[PDB]
């Protein structure tokens, strides 16, 4: 047996195992001690254990759920779609897009941890704590997301 | 605002989605007869019942849309379930393997399974032993209504 903190990281790395090579575009925000109700409250409600097929069936382009953030909150999606803030982005490479702009803006107003694949080039990036991490590669996320998730 | 009610219109939207589109898909709704055996089976969601959700799901080539949707509790329990095909023997070609995991079922359960055909879009119900295919929409939600109000 295996904690829901284990499952979950497993399933993060398994969907973006899937997503970035095909450039699937998606962003996944983990509620840590600041609430993200207010923004949960944005989103398409599904309340659903974490697997990474779901968070891959998701983000499937096209699809009625694939646009916006899933944010996480007790180890269960909480909601899909919903609208996080976007920081201001002078200056920034044009390679990075709208879910980028979303995740660096809820890091700076809370400790969440959010990652990013970018639709544009299937970048992995992580932001913590207005932090940005971009260009990981899939070992680098997984230890990113374990040292956050699981600081042991 | 029934919990009936907010189900029935997810199914309805979501096969109004699906059907015109010809893509497949395979809910099964438990009533008394509990399906647990089937349920242990797919992949847990838990999740609550939407026809945005219900619509992902079923996308074809996606992780989700091989297999059974099974509700419970009006809940999503899981995805992409093995149930038992029927051997009823008289079975036209236009029917394919959903319809015969919904015949199967209803055979060992009092479930009601609905079915979206992927090759002609055709909408089925079955419940109690009875096979109800080729369905309009509207009587698609009256069959719904009947058994699940």
């Amino acid at each position: 047996p295996i904690s829901a903190e284990e499952q979950m990281i497993r399933a993060f790395v398994k969907s973006v195992e899937y997503m970035s090579p095909r450039k699937i575009g998606a962003l996944v925000a983990i509620q840590r001690v600041r609430t993200l109700q207010e923004y949960i409250s944005t989103g398409i409600p599904l309340d659903a254990k974490i697997s990474a097929e779901l968070l891959i069936n998701i983000f499937i382009p096209n699809t009625p759920l694939h646009d916006g953030a899933v944010i996480i909150k007790e180890e269960r999606i909480a909601v899909t779609s919903a609208y996080l803030p976007l920081t201001k982005n002078t200056g920034i490479s044009k390679e990075f897009g709208t879910r980028h702009r979303a995740a660096i803006g809820l890091s700076e107003v809370s400790d969440a941890l959010t990652f990013v694949v970018s639709e544009e080039t299937g970048g992995i990036s992580i932001t913590y704590n207005g932090r940005f991490k971009h260009n990981l590669t899939l070992d680098e996320f997984e230890t990113e997301l374990r040292e956050i998730l699981l600081p042991k």
